[PDB]
């Protein structure tokens, strides 16, 4: 007799609609509302399973006069079915009609209604009712997080249709994320700040053991993270200061290949972001301590190398609970520009870059080289450009960037190789941008560079590969270039 | 007042209009060609009222959109059975289909009972429903649905693009509610954030050649300010834009001219006129001014237009452009020519920031140089700067703080005469400004200098003493800040520190 269309909004009611998709936890929901004095109202297979277990209820009819102050309300899988399926009368058929509406309206009703949209909350809800503390500012926050979860609903449905018929560049573009925490400032202390997730990356994949990760701390364990799991199982360490590594190498083992990414810039280091790409052990972690580094990010931590560091204060560790670092592999990136922001597909250094690339001297670099000239793009690659990165033997032995001129970067990369007493005999260069005259050829060839990757390009590419031919380099053009802001 | 929405079913064939938008742009001649399509026309509340002011044939429906307060709209989630015309002819007014749905949406107590809640419901049912219907919210696509109509162009796939465009609607009116009370509630962090954006156009490419591309806008700020008469903007060029048009609207009605290169400022000047400071401009370094991107806060006139083509420059932005000025580069292919329509520069001054991190983004309150941050800073020195000293402080403080860190600044008489940057060390950063500026033959002589970073030792200050600097402005906050202090004096330079960092990734 009874359908939802003769429901309205009633402070007092003490009366319940439960009308869920997601059944988890709906039946000692129902029991609990019951015990608390609650009538309860249910349609189609909710009032099924409620009145099968022994729940006072009564059934009301689906649209397809009584008032109520609860609104049990969620939504049909959409994001499940596409995940699971590309039948598209199957995507439409879960897309929810009447249950966003039934939410939207309860939720503008706040003042009067309660209004749930997540099983989660149920026990949260039932201890906030036997502690008499439904008020006003209980379901204005309730009401707030219907309209995320509707918003965040619409979002994923228009999201996916532009990813599948527009290819992910639709008329209007929703970058969603959950909060996963909130930092204790932004860029600078005057600034508020907070991290958020696409959907669990961060919630499953990190776990603080020492301090809490600043604003900035996140930007370059993202940046020391990416580098030094982009080489599968290798022992890699990454040095990032100030969004730029400062340091890299791949040596026999974790200890050796810190001691060599240290080695390039040991001043910049004291302060900066360490990536391990494996165990951070007792003998690792001493090592470390003898600087003051920020953070240190490891896949996995002993508890003896945790307590290594009991006395610094400000030191920052991290455990991914893995036995080599975990990433991410965002399709999509984004920029922030006043008024709104660019968008564009993810840069990325294709596994064949270096393989399909062309040879363009008479030197064919040798096994060892074409280790070091991959190591070399790939640092480049996620440097801010324009910049030089000269690699040897697994470590990253000299870099330049920021400049005006990569001649000028070039000459700051070596003067600080010098100072920090390296042999840049032997080493690999590369660079993300094609060389555009001989004397970056000629420049390399007074600190005994032996071979050079980059992307090739320029009017004056035919002097270039005679340079290198001079002065017998391999010499190597991708024909990708990777710039970076 | 007699049909309302219990009365309503979708239906393919049923040749029934329900129009009822918040934004009535276009809606009387629409409803005009709809009904000489042969289409009934529905309509409620404004909408009503003004189609049957126009002499269009349309019978009202009790408003569903407007608001004993029901649990949720009488709206019919299902299909009645397509029926052919002649079946409608042999032949029922208690049950009416419709098969083209035309609708858009627009003090605490006041924002929260304005919430629509028919409106979102009647699109999101119709656009379920695309097989059978369609469903219209932006008065933009009338003209292109009538002339679909017209050309017997009304296949699925043009419905399911309709329904996409209903869902972003939805979507983005629910985001900017949740948002709202985020920012009311939870001081603009809350649990789900929402950045929306309408695109602008698709650029030729990404950052570089491989990536796709495209330009968002939040309010259609970039719709609205921005007017390229000659050329297309490219991925790169909107950043340089940015970042140009950031420096040279910070000084009001000043007739600022900002010349960036690969994101960075490589020339700014503030003098008489905005020809001299372009002149001044230039002079810091004329090399990376070459293919550059150039600010300017006011009139582009023949005269200006005439010394900045003495040089290639790619981008040219303007308040406003004389037709004259657009003139003299008719010649040319590679340059772009922006204007804004406006006597002074127009900026967004987004409330917040953030960037992309893998699996997510970081998100954070807009940097700003505080109008009282050079006024409100500390003297550390013997000596107090000049009132000259103190407007170029302010210009090389403001300069700092928009270049990306760490780096050093230079400015002298309104114009940047020397920048250092990217390098490990800012005592490195300040050997190549320097190199720079006797290359460019500049007399640093009675120069300010300024970092948004505190300078650590003494030796920032001995470098600064070989060319001159005659007052610093920093934000302090060193160990050895009592000598950075005592070498100022010896060399007899003023000395402020400000207490507010601007780093820039």
């Amino acid at each position: 007799d009874l359908g939802t269309e003769n429901l309205y909004f009633q402070s007092n009611a003490m009366r319940a609609l439960l009308s869920v998709s997601d059944k988890e936890g709906i039946v000692e929901f129902g029991k609990e509302l019951e015990n608390l004095g609650f009538e309860i109202l249910s349609t189609g297979g909710t009032f099924k399973l409620l009145k099968e277990n022994g729940i006072k209820v009564i059934e009301v009819s689906d649209f397809t006069i009584l008032g109520i102050d609860l609104v049990c309300v969620n939504l049909y899988p959409f994001k499940k079915t596409t995940i699971m399926s590309d039948d598209f009368d199957e995507i439409i058929e879960n897309i929810d009609i009447g249950g966003p509406a039934m939410i939207r309206s309860a939720a503008k009703n706040y003042k009067d209604v309660m209004v749930l949209c997540d099983p989660l909350d149920y026990e949260k809800v039932i201890e906030t009712l036997k502690k008499g503390q439904n008020d006003e500012n209980f379901r204005l926050n309730l009401m707030i997080k219907a309209y995320e979860h509707t918003a965040n609903y619409d979002a994923y449905i228009a999201n996916y249709m532009n990813e599948r018929f527009n290819g992910g560049f639709g008329a209007s573009k929703f970058i969603v994320g959950q909060k996963v925490f909130d930092t204790k400032y932004g860029e600078n202390p005057h600034q508020k700040g907070a991290l958020y997730e696409f959907d669990a990356f961060f919630s499953a994949n990190f776990k603080a053991l020492k301090g809490e990760a600043s604003f900035n701390n996140l930007t370059d364990i993202n940046a020391a993270l990416n580098l030094a799991s982009s080489f599968d199982k290798a022992p890699a360490i990454a040095i990032v200061k100030h969004g730029n590594p400062c340091g890299f190498a791949i040596k026999e083992n974790l200890v050796q290949s810190y001691i060599h990414a240290l080695k390039c810039d040991s001043v910049s280091a004291y302060g900066g972001v360490v990536a391990i790409n494996g165990t951070l052990d007792e003998a690792l972690a001493n090592k470390i301590n003898e600087i003051y580094v920020e953070v240190i990010i490891a896949a996995n931590v002993d508890e003896k190398a945790l307590a290594v560091f009991e006395g610094k204060k400000r030191i920052k560790i991290f455990t991914q609970e893995s036995p080599f670092l975990i990433r991410s592999f965002d399709k999509y990136d984004f920029k922030h520009i006043d008024g709104g922001f660019v968008y564009q597909n993810s840069d990325e250094v294709g596994e064949d870059e270096l393989k399909n690339a062309k040879l363009m001297s008479q030197r064919e670099a040798s096994k060892e080289e074409l280790k070091d000239l991959e190591i070399a793009m790939k640092i480049a690659a996620f440097t801010k450009s324009n910049n030089v990165v000269y690699v040897k033997n697994g470590a990253m032995v000299a870099i330049g960037m920021g400049m005006t001129s990569r001649i000028d970067a070039a000459k700051a990369a070596i003067a600080k190789a010098k100072e920090m007493g390296l042999d840049l005999q032997g080493c690999v260069l590369a660079s993300e941008a094609f060389f555009p005259f001989r004397d970056s050829i000629d420049e390399a060839s007074k600190v005994g560079v032996k071979a050079i990757v980059e992307p090739g390009g320029s009017i004056r590419d035919d002097e270039v590969v005679k340079a290198a031919d001079e002065y017998g380099m391999a010499l190597y053009f991708t024909g990708v270039r990777h710039f970076l802001h």
